[PDB]
C-alpha cells in the first residue's frame, strides 16, 4: 500500500460461541498483544488450542516438550496445546552432518563482521531445510488439530510469530550501538543490513515474521475448506508494525519509531495477507500502536510515540476515566514536574525538522541518523528522568491501555474484518477504550 489503511470505527460484530476454536499460531512467554486477544476469545467461550516452539536438548537439537514443560504451557496458556516442535527460522538448519548459518557465524569478531563474507550457496540449502521442516511441522500440527475442531465450528487462527536473529557473540555490541549509541558510539543500521551477517538476518526475518503465515494458511487449507463447506468461518489474524497514526498539532498523523529493522519483513506479511484476500480468504494483519512495556529492553525512543494517546484519550468523548488515566500519569513524575510539560516536549519533537523527515512512509523503514540519535535518545532520557521511579513509568500506563484496547478490536474486527491489512492508531484505540470504560 502507497499509504496507512485505518480502521476508524469500534468493530460491534462476534460470530464467536462456545465450542468454536480459537488456534494460537505461536508460543506465549511473557505478557504482550497475544493475551488481550487470548482473553477476548476465552471470554467469548471459545476452545484454545496453541502450538510450540519446543525447545533444545542438551546437543543445541530441537525436540518437543517434556510433560512437565508441556503441562507449564497449558497451564500459561489456558488451553491445549499440540507437542510438535514449530520452530520458525532456518538459523540452526543444515543438511544432515552440515554447518548451520549460525556455525557459519562462529568466528566473527568486533573488528571483521562488518566486511566478513558468507556462503550463500550453503546457507541457501539450509534455508531450504528449515522451510522443509517448518512445512512437515505444521502439517502433523494440522494433522492432529483437524480432528479437535468440529463440523460447523468457525475458527480463529492468531498468527503471533516474529524474529529471527542468529545466536552470534557479536550482535549485542552491534545492536547497543544502532539504537543507544550517540557520538563516537553512534552506528548506522545500514552498517549492519548492508553486511553479510545482516542479509542473513534480514533473510531470516523473511521467513521468521512473514513467510510463518503463508505456512498457516496453506497447511489448514483442507481444514479451512472443511469448515467452510459445513456452516462455519474461518479467520487468520497476524501482528504487524508499520507506523501509528498519533495526535500531532490535534490532527492525527502517521509516524514511526526509527529503525524498525523487522519492517520489510512485516510489508511482506501484509502481502502474504493481500494475496490471501484475493482468494478468498480472511486473512488480516493488523498493524498495532508502538508500546513498551519493557523500558529496560534497548529500544531506546519507542515509547515516545505513545504519549500523544492521552491527548486521543480526550479527544475521543473522553469522560471520567480518561481525566483519571491523565490523574494516573500525573502521579508518577516527580515533585516539580508536570504532565503537561511532558506532553509538550513530545509536541516538540514532533515539530522538529529532524523528525519530519521521518515521516516519509515510502521510504519506510529508514536507517537510523546520527541527529535522530541525539534527539530521540535526548528526548527519551529527558522524560524518563522526569518520573519518582523509574520502574512506575507514564509508558507504562500508557502501553497497559494501548494492550487493553487492542484485544476487543482485533477479536471483533475479526468477525467481520474490513480488510487484509488495517492499521489501529491511537484514534480507533482511543474510542474503544472511552467505550470500554463509559460506566466508570
Amino acid at each position: 500500500m502507497k499509504s496507512p489503511i485505518p480502521l476508524r470505527d469500534v468493530p460491534q460484530s462476534n460470530i464467536f460461541r462456545k465450542g468454536d476454536v480459537f488456534v494460537l499460531f505461536g508460543e506465549l512467554f511473557g505478557r504482550g498483544y497475544a493475551n488481550g486477544l487470548i482473553n477476548e476469545a476465552r471470554d467469548a467461550g471459545m476452545t484454545i488450542v496453541g502450538i510450540t516452539v519446543g525447545r533444545r536438548d542438551e546437543n543445541n537439537a530441537l525436540r518437543a516438550l517434556t510433560a512437565e514443560e508441556l503441562a507449564t504451557a497449558e497451564a500459561n496458556l489456558g488451553g491445549r496445546i499440540i507437542n510438535v516442535p514449530l520452530m520458525a527460522g532456518f538459523d540452526l538448519d543444515a543438511p544432515a552432518g552440515e554447518p548451520t548459518p549460525t556455525d557459519l557465524l562462529a568466528d566473527m569478531t568486533l573488528k571483521s563482521w562488518q566486511d566478513d563474507k558468507l556462503d550463500w550457496a550453503h546457507i541457501e540449502k539450509c534455508r531450504a531445510v528449515g522451510v522443509q521442516r517448518f512445512k512437515d511441522g505444521v502439517a502433523k500440527v494440522m494433522a492432529e488439530l483437524d480432528g479437535m475442531i468440529p463440523d460447523g465450528a468457525n475458527a480463529f487462527f492468531a498468527h503471533t510469530m516474529a524474529g529471527g536473529i542468529p545466536k552470534v557473540k557479536v550482535f549485542l555490541a552491534i545492536a547497543n550501538r544502532i539504537y543507544k549509541g550517540r557520538g563516537e558510539r553512534f552506528l548506522s543500521s545500514s552498517a549492519l543490513l548492508n553486511s553479510d551477517l545482516g542479509k542473513l538476518i534480514l533473510m531470516n526475518f523473511d521467513e521468521v515474521t512473514a513467510n510463518t503465515f503463508l505456512h498457516l494458511i496453506e497447511g489448514s487449507a483442507a481444514i479451512r475448506a472443511r469448515l467452510e463447506k459445513s456452516g462455519g468461518q474461518v479467520r487468520y489474524s497476524a501482528y504487524g508494525y508499520h507506523g501509528t497514526e498519533i495526535l500531532i498539532d490535534d490532527k492525527y498523523q502517521w509516524q514511526t519509531y526509527t529503525s524498525y529493522t523487522q519492517g520489510k519483513a512485516k510489508m511482506r506479511l501484509e502481502r502474504i495477507a493481500e494475496d490471501a484476500w484475493k482468494q478468498g480468504i480472511k486473512a488480516t494483519v493488523y498493524n498495532c500502536p508502538e508500546i513498551r512495556t519493557n523500558s529496560s529492553d534497548i529500544f531506546v525512543g519507542v515509547e515516545l510515540s505513545l504519549f500523544p494517546l492521552l491527548k486521543a484519550l480526550k479527544k475521543e468523548n473522553g469522560g471520567a476515566w480518561a481525566e483519571a488515566q491523565w490523574q494516573a500519569c500525573r502521579e508518577v513524575l516527580s515533585e516539580g514536574h508536570t504532565l503537561e510539560s511532558l506532553l509538550q516536549k513530545i509536541d516538540d519533537y514532533n515539530a522538529s525538522d529532524v523528525m519530519k523527515g521521518f515521516r516519509n512512509f515510502e521510504a519506510w523503514p529508514m536507517p537510523n541518523t546520527a541527529e535522530l540519535a541525539d534527539i530521540m535518545i535526548g528526548t527519551s532520557d529527558e522524560i524518563t528522568k522526569m518520573h519518582k521511579s523509574r520502574d512506575a513509568l507514564v509508558t507504562d500506563v500508557l502501553s497497559a491501555l494501548v494492550l487493553e484496547g487492542t484485544g476487543p478490536l482485533m477479536f471483533h474486527e475479526s468477525s467481520n474484518p474490513a480488510g487484509p491489512v488495517l492499521w489501529l492508531s491511537h484514534d480507533v484505540i482511543a474510542k474503544q477504550l472511552n467505550l470500554m470504560h463509559r460506566l466508570e
